[PDB]
Protein backbone atom coordinates (compact mmCIF):
# COMPACT_ATOMS: atom_id res chain seq x y z
CA UNK A 1 0.00 0.00 0.00
CA UNK A 2 2.23 3.14 -1.40
CA UNK A 3 1.50 6.31 -0.44
CA UNK A 4 1.70 9.31 -2.74
CA UNK A 5 2.45 13.27 -2.06
CA UNK A 6 0.18 15.94 -3.31
CA UNK A 7 2.39 18.93 -3.73
CA UNK A 8 1.54 22.42 -5.49
CA UNK A 9 3.56 24.93 -7.44
CA UNK A 10 4.39 28.32 -6.73
CA UNK A 11 2.96 31.08 -9.19
CA UNK A 12 3.18 35.19 -9.72
CA UNK A 13 -0.41 35.36 -10.32
CA UNK A 14 -2.71 33.30 -7.94
CA UNK A 15 -4.08 35.64 -5.03
CA UNK A 16 -2.69 34.74 -1.58
CA UNK A 17 -6.35 33.94 -0.43
CA UNK A 18 -7.72 31.29 -2.83
CA UNK A 19 -4.80 29.21 -1.85
CA UNK A 20 -5.53 29.47 1.55
CA UNK A 21 -9.30 28.67 0.93
CA UNK A 22 -7.83 25.98 -1.42
CA UNK A 23 -5.85 24.42 1.60
CA UNK A 24 -8.64 24.87 4.09
CA UNK A 25 -10.98 23.29 1.55
CA UNK A 26 -9.33 20.69 -0.04
CA UNK A 27 -7.05 19.69 2.49
CA UNK A 28 -8.53 20.00 5.66
CA UNK A 29 -6.81 22.45 7.24
CA UNK A 30 -7.50 25.13 9.97
CA UNK A 31 -6.75 28.88 8.73
CA UNK A 32 -3.52 28.78 11.09
CA UNK A 33 -1.97 25.37 8.89
CA UNK A 34 -3.21 26.89 5.90
CA UNK A 35 -1.77 30.28 6.43
CA UNK A 36 1.52 28.40 7.11
CA UNK A 37 1.57 25.97 4.18
CA UNK A 38 0.40 28.86 1.76
CA UNK A 39 3.84 31.18 2.92
CA UNK A 40 5.76 28.18 3.05
CA UNK A 41 5.45 27.55 -0.82
CA UNK A 42 5.21 31.14 -1.70
CA UNK A 43 8.78 31.57 -0.55
CA UNK A 44 9.74 27.78 -0.99
CA UNK A 45 8.14 27.61 -4.57
CA UNK A 46 6.48 24.11 -3.60
CA UNK A 47 5.06 22.43 -0.87
CA UNK A 48 3.18 19.17 0.10
CA UNK A 49 -0.64 20.22 1.23
CA UNK A 50 -1.08 16.08 2.11
CA UNK A 51 -0.14 12.60 1.63
CA UNK A 52 -2.42 9.84 0.90
CA UNK A 53 -3.56 6.76 -0.98
CA UNK A 54 -2.89 6.56 -4.99
CA UNK A 55 -6.41 7.55 -5.46
CA UNK A 56 -7.30 9.57 -2.45
CA UNK A 57 -4.59 11.25 -3.74
CA UNK A 58 -5.61 11.51 -6.95
CA UNK A 59 -9.29 12.92 -6.58
CA UNK A 60 -7.02 15.74 -4.47
CA UNK A 61 -5.11 16.76 -7.65
CA UNK A 62 -8.29 16.91 -9.87
CA UNK A 63 -10.39 18.74 -7.24
CA UNK A 64 -7.81 21.61 -7.07
CA UNK A 65 -6.85 21.79 -11.08
CA UNK A 66 -10.85 21.81 -11.89
CA UNK A 67 -11.54 24.22 -8.91
CA UNK A 68 -8.39 26.65 -10.11
CA UNK A 69 -9.79 26.42 -13.33
CA UNK A 70 -12.96 27.93 -12.31
CA UNK A 71 -11.68 30.92 -9.92
CA UNK A 72 -9.59 31.52 -13.61
CA UNK A 73 -6.66 31.21 -11.55
CA UNK A 74 -3.44 28.90 -12.86
CA UNK A 75 -2.71 27.62 -9.81
CA UNK A 76 -0.34 24.21 -10.33
CA UNK A 77 -0.76 20.58 -8.66
CA UNK A 78 0.27 17.31 -9.07
CA UNK A 79 1.60 14.15 -6.86
CA UNK A 80 4.54 12.00 -6.20
CA UNK A 81 5.02 8.56 -4.56
CA UNK A 82 5.98 9.31 -1.09
MG1 LIG B 1 8.74 7.51 4.41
Amino acid sequence: PSLYRVLILNDDYTPMEFVVYVLERFFNKSREDATRIMLHVHQNGVGVCGVYTYEVAETKVAQVIDSARRHQHPLQCTMEKD
